[PDB]
């Protein structure tokens, strides 16, 4: 229950980077894992200083006044330490790994905090031959989630001198997983107003918390998994999405807890699969986070010299929902080059 706080700023930052994605891809698919996103800035900032740090905790939608930057730190590593705590029926892991070139002087202090709190991996790399570094890092993650996220770095700036990847992996049932004898082998699905694709429709009839939200004309549909996780499915009115992408926040969830009653439910859910990549790099920048690309960058806690700055920053995620459950996964890269 200590972690509610810090997990409402992050739900809010996901709602606040979504809407930015809304705008850079209008009426297209987005998927993406806001905590890995989340969770690898925080790390980055641990070895940042003065305004270089603040900056990305701020970006996060953390205030500092409010929770000090030594509890923010404290936080995400008690965070990451509850997500990954090993629970039966549930498969749920996040990790990081960080690359560090061969010449770069890392604090020995800030190699073994990230090691011990956050659970990081740390390999030696030469990124002199950076062809095989890439595909090191890249099937790296591709381990880390299961084969899931493959490629997640299509282009390594020759000078890099540190990578930090950020994994997650999720692999849930159902709790009420769906008969495939009744699912409809192809059934339509509107893409857009005169347009519709087929797809398998899952059918079941069970009782699900639901609600339909009378200020914001859309439906909510809880659908739980078997252990410690819950989907949530957002349906607007007809041309109403825009505007319940305007409202989702923290606060709207909250509403929405309150809300929800659970009973009997006609429901059909389609079986299928997506992937979106993300270039961070601009999009972090203008949502504040500008210091740290800069030759001013201060990462005083991470090397002695003060050795890099960052220069680009992406993302990956890949959806699957079937008749057992859903199976997902999402990788976060942070790119670093001499100061």
């Amino acid at each position: 229950a200590t972690l509610y706080k810090m997990s409402s700023i992050n739900a809010d930052f996901a709602f606040n980077l979504y809407r930015r994605f809304t705008v850079e891809t209008p009426d297209k698919n987005i998927f993406f894992s806001p905590v890995s996103i989340s969770a690898a800035l925080v790390m980055l900032s641990f070895g940042a200083c003065c305004s270089t740090q603040t900056e990305i905790v701020e970006t996060l939608g953390f205030n500092l006044t409010d929770t000090p930057m030594v509890e923010i730190q404290h936080g995400f590593q008690h965070l990451i330490c509850s997500l990954n705590f090993p629970k039966k029926e549930l498969e749920l892991q996040i990790g990081n790994a960080l690359f560090i070139g061969k010449h770069l002087k890392p604090l020995a202090k800030f190699l073994n905090d990230v090691k011990t709190l956050y659970e990081t991996e740390v390999f030696s790399t030469d990124f002199s031959n950076i062809s095989a570094a890439k595909q090191e890092i890249n099937s790296h993650v591709e381990m880390q989630t299961k084969g899931k996220v493959v490629g997640l770095i299509q282009d390594l700036k020759p000078n890099t001198i540190m990578v930090l990847v950020n994994y997650i992996h999720f692999k849930a049932q159902w709790a009420n997983p769906f008969d495939p004898s009744k699912t409809e082998d192809s059934s339509s699905f509107l893409i857009d107003k005169t347009t519709t694709v087929q797809v398998p429709m899952m059918h079941q009839m069970e009782q699900y918390y639901h609600l339909v939200d009378m200020e914001l004309n859309c439906t909510v549909l809880q659908m739980d998994y078997s252990k410690n996780a819950l989907a949530l499915f957002v349906l607007p009115k007809e041309g109403q999405m825009e505007s319940v992408e305007a409202a989702m926040s923290s606060k709207t969830l909250k509403k929405w807890n309150r809300l929800l009653q659970k009973g009997w439910v006609d429901l059909f859910v389609p079986k299928f699969s997506i992937s979106a990549t993300y270039d961070l790099g601009a999009t972090l920048l203008k949502m504040g986070i500008q210091h740290a690309y800069s030759e001013n960058a201060d990462f005083s806690g991470l090397t002695e010299d003060n050795g890099l700055k960052l220069s680009n920053a992406a993302h990956k995620a890949v959806l699957h929902i079937g008749e057992k459950g859903t199976e997902a996964a999402g990788a976060m890269f942070l790119e670093a080059i001499p100061r």
